[PDB]
DNA sequence: GGTTATGAATGAAAAAGC
DNA sequence: GCTTTTTCATTCATAACC
């Protein structure tokens, strides 16, 4: 039972609305529920979204007040050309199967470009990075 | 300056072993 | 088929890395 990491705005939103999403989608597993929670979080307006950011701020403040000494712990030329190519392909994946493509369509996308994405975690990260970057500019 | 990797909560699905 | 352990989907914050 070490000192945990404080919840962000989304993890607070997930803690509250996860049981409601599972009620409205009972034949879809928890990993798919996480895809729905993220879809709802993007759908919120600045009014309701700021409510959870303000709630996440107080959690961080109380966390430092309770744990004052806690610390947050954890080809070169063709590298940028590769990264730009990876983001462009994930852009096509979203416009072809939605921003939260099914695990099947995501797996088939990985195999179609198995050379560009040498692993599943490399593709999933790029799916999350590109999607989150589009939503901040909306 | 830009990118990668991590851990926060939660829980069905999978793996392990029986 | 059961119980217990391990996977992993999600955004955000962010240190570690390049
Ligand atoms: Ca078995």
């Amino acid at each position: 039972d070490h000192i945990r990491r404080p919840m962000n705005a989304f993890m607070i939103f997930s803690k509250r609305h996860r049981a409601l999403v599972h009620q409205r989608h009972p034949n879809q597993d928890n990993r798919t529920v996480s895809k729905i929670l993220g879809e709802w979080w993007y759908a919120l307006g600045p009014k309701e979204k700021q409510k959870y950011h303000d709630l996440a701020f107080q959690v961080k403040e109380a966390h430092f007040k309770a744990h004052p000494d806690w610390k947050w712990c954890n080809p070169y030329s063709s590298l940028r050309r590769t990264l730009d190519q990876r983001r462009a392909l994930v852009m096509q994946l979203f416009q072809d199967h939605g921003f939260f493509p099914s695990a099947q369509a995501t797996a088939a996308f990985q195999a179609r470009y198995a050379d560009i994405f040498p692993s599943k975690v490399c593709l999933q990260l790029k799916i999350r990075e590109v999607r989150q970057k589009i939503m901040q500019a909306a």
